[PDB]
């Protein structure tokens, strides 16, 4: 079975596309190596479709059936509820892309009589008809990296009628489920903070611990019609109402096992097999099935407590050291079995003995003090990309924030509150733009954000920690040190400089922004404030922000 098969059609733009680095008069500041950065366009789809398009073969054993059948003996205990139509339209992100049947995201958000028609006759079709294949479009991403390049990655999604049946239907599924059959191992219910605390005190439980991440070359490509009907029956698990039931069954069958492939031109550009990134189980389906694969893995390689922390298609983990020379047998072992349930590995996997030095989730451990001294650990990352970003950002608006999106989940790194705190809040005080508020990502939902919140958004993410962190790694510092040469990014003493001038425009305009320059730059001064906890922070209701992954779910937050 072929991940995907082709026409020859074209995987056409919908709008005009830039490769190269947009630069304003602001962009120098930030960063000057402008050539290390790029965008993705449609011109480089055609590398990508050749990487994704393989055959796939599975061979089932008795440790695959076992761990699924303890998987469907804990979904059986969940009870899902079916969502009203306003209540899938309100999780519908303001731009969405638009339906081909004459409304928008708007008019879904609006409840609209066009839109909720339109919705409610998707809806009993997905009743009446479990059989025919739900067309989809395929796009190339626009997204920014540094070089030394990346083809674009690919996005399949239904039409917007069809993403609000999906979540009539599966959001209280995809929300709820997960945590239940995986427990402490699924990893979006946990904060940076949370997630830091998983892996340290799993790493503790451990005699002689050894830990290692596993990368699947391209993941949703692996996924086969097995793996997707596999996650229909933990789906049926649940307690369902009997639509909700029929619903799941009917998406399982023409939407989410394959279909055809429609560039943004209306051509046919062939069919898929395997899974679409852009659906509303992408997620909680890559999460299920990469933790089953891996799980029966573990029993297969003989790994001992194999304890995991699965983020869709991210996989971590932890298990008790055997001695060297048997973890790296093991991990062959593991390996090989993944390999066979067709989860082929990209870069083979490493043993590590040295917690910080595992990345998952493009992320890793580290360690840090507070203004008391105390040794404290928090999530960190290669800050290249969300450099890369930033500059793009810089001189171009965005539908997502990254540098937003990164304050938020990196807040106590170095990098995240040197630069791009300093960076832009300086832009955000120029143009007066504080209480505007803007959208970014955080486990693939989109958010609407206030950047004068931060603080508090921070204190109850991070800890008031956040803005004392002090005494990084030596590990941490070279690897910010080397990207900033490589970026050609000012040096702390620029940077310390633009946050005192940042941090005093704040503390004059009083109110929240004079919070922001309290918290978010005590590190730029040399006589340190108090800063003691936010009253407001209670106030902030920050129920649904780590519970579940929606990476291309189309879900959207307030
Ligand atoms: C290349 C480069 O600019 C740097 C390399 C290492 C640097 C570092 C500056 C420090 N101290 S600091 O100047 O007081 C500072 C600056 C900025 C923030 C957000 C916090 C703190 C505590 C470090 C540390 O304490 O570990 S590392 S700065
Ligand atoms: C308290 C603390 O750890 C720090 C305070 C300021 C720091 C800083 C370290 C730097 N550079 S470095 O790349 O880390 C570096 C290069 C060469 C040597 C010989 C040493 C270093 C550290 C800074 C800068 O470039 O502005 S500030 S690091």
């Amino acid at each position: 079975s072929m991940s995907y098969t082709w026409t020859g059609a074209l995987i056409t733009p919908c709008a005009a596309e830039e490769s190269k680095l947009p630069i304003n008069a602001l962009s120098n500041s930030l960063l000057r190596h402008h050539n290390m950065v790029y965008a993705t366009t449609s011109r480089s789809a055609g590398l990508r479709q050749k990487k994704v398009t393989f055959d796939r073969l599975q061979v089932l054993d008795d440790h695959y059936r076992d761990v699924l059948k303890e998987m469907k003996a804990k979904a059986s205990t969940v009870k899902a509820k079916l969502l009203s139509v306003e209540e899938a339209c309100k999780l519908t992100p303001p731009h969405s892309a638009k339906s081909k049947f004459g409304y928008g995201a708007k008019d879904v958000r609006n409840l609209s009589s066009k839109a909720v028609n339109h919705i409610h006759s998707v809806w009993k079709d997905l009743l009446e008809d479990t059989v025919t294949p739900i067309d989809t479009t395929i796009m190339a991403k626009n997204e920014v990296f540094c070089v030394q390049r990346k083809p674009a990655r690919l996005i399949v999604f239904p039409d917007l009628g069809v993403r609000v049946c999906e979540k009539m239907a599966l959001y209280d599924v995809v929300s709820t489920l997960p945590q239940v059959v995986m427990g402490s191992s699924y990893g979006f219910q946990y904060s940076p903070g949370q997630r830091v605390e998983f892996l340290v005190n799993t790493w503790k439980s451990k005699k002689n611990p050894m830990g290692f991440s596993y990368d699947t070359r391209c993941f949703d490509s692996t996924v086969t019609e097995n793996d997707i009907r596999v996650e229909e029956s933990i789906y049926q698990c649940c307690d369902l109402a009997p639509e909700a039931r029929q619903a799941i069954k009917s998406l399982t069958e023409r939407l989410y096992i394959g279909g055809p492939l429609t560039n943004s031109k209306g051509q046919n550009c062939g069919y898929r097999r395997c899974r679409a990134s852009g659906v509303l189980t992408t997620s909680c389906g890559n999460t299920l099935t990469c933790y089953l694969k891996a799980s029966a893995a573990c029993r297969a390689a003989k790994l001992q407590d194999c304890t995991m922390l699965v983020n869709g298609d991210d996989l971590v983990v932890i298990c008790e050291s055997a001695g060297t020379q048997e973890d790296a047998a093991s991990l062959r072992v593991f390996t090989e079995a993944m390999t066979r349930y067709s989860a082929p590995p990209g870069d083979p996997p490493q043993p590590e003995y040295d917690l910080e030095l595992i990345t998952s989730c493009s992320s890793n451990v580290s360690v840090a003090h507070d203004a008391s001294g105390k040794r404290v650990y928090y999530l960190t990352r290669d800050p290249t990309t969300p450099l890369a970003r930033a500059a793009w950002e810089t001189a171009r608006h965005t539908p997502v924030n990254s540098w937003l999106g990164n304050i938020i989940m990196y807040a106590p790194t170095l990098w995240a509150r040197m630069i791009l705190m300093t960076h832009f809040f300086s832009i955000l005080l120029a143009q007066e733009q504080l209480e505007k508020a803007l959208d970014c990502q955080i486990y693939g939902a989109c958010y609407s954000i206030e950047p004068l919140d931060l603080p508090q958004i921070i204190e109850r993410l991070h800890g008031l920690s956040a803005f004392s962190l002090h005494s990084y790694s030596p590990g941490e510092i070279n690897r910010v040190a080397s990207c900033l040469r490589k970026l050609g990014v000012p040096p702390l003493r620029v940077w310390r400089h633009r946050a005192r001038s940042v941090r005093a425009r704040l503390l004059s305009q009083g109110g929240r922004a004079a919070t922001c320059g309290k918290y978010l730059f005590n590190w730029a001064v040399k006589t340190k404030l108090k800063l003691t906890p936010i009253p407001a922070a209670s106030q902030l209701d920050l129920s649904g922000w780590f519970v579940a992954g929606y990476s291309g779910g189309d879900i959207y937050h307030s």
